[PDB]
RNA sequence: GUUUGACUGGGGCGGUACGCGCUCGAAAAGAUAUCGAGCGCGCCCUAUGGCUAUCUCAGCCGGGGACCCGGCGAAG
């Protein structure tokens, strides 16, 4: 049964959502891979009424690149609880998001015969904060 | 020397039902009138055309009315 239903790290997506660029440059090292600019979305009064226009990068790491990373960014954050997902994630922080879940993700995220993962196969808050806290830190 | 139009609950004034498109009137095929009701067109676009690749939207919810992550979400 377990083994196949225990949490892992999917993806961790470091952000910073500017206004209007030179930030990538620190993502860059702060990761260790490209960064990805962020267009925005709506004309308002911010002085963003560019459709299409550079307001941010994003980079998203998976596998080691992600645990290295969180290797230092979660020692670098306090919080929890309440700050969790109701999927089981959680983002603290220049923005540091974590995605959760178990093995048989991917039947959601491929072409063929995709499907959505069943609640009850899915990753509560609860089940997440176990499998991380039991990973150099503590809870609430 | 001539012209100075037509429509119209007489004619004139007003209007254009004088060329076109849609809903209703229209009576569950089609056709169907009024100066019938609601309201539009006389363009605009080198992309706002064409194809291919990749992709899924409104709105709401939860985590850090811009941006980022997840979730619900046949379509508003
Ligand atoms: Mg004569
Ligand atoms: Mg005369
Ligand atoms: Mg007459
Ligand atoms: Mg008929
Ligand atoms: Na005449």
């Amino acid at each position: 049964f377990h083994e196949m239903r225990e949490p892992r790290i999917e993806k961790v997506v470091v952000h910073m959502g500017i206004g209007h660029a030179n930030a990538e440059d620190i993502l860059g090292e702060i990761t260790g891979q490209m960064p990805v600019r962020t267009k925005a979305k709506r004309t308002v009064g911010e002085f963003d009424i560019r459709e299409g226009d550079p307001i941010g990068a994003k980079v998203t790491l998976r596998d080691e690149m992600a645990e290295e990373f969180l290797q230092t960014a979660l020692p670098l954050a306090e919080l929890a609880t309440s700050q969790f997902d109701d999927t089981g994630n959680f983002s603290f922080g220049l923005d540091v998001t974590v995605n959760l879940v178990r093995p048989g993700y991917r039947v959601a995220k491929r072409d063929k015969a995709s499907r959505s993962i069943p609640t009850k196969h899915r990753l509560n808050p609860a089940d997440a904060v176990a499998f991380i806290e039991s990973t150099y830190d503590v809870e609430v």
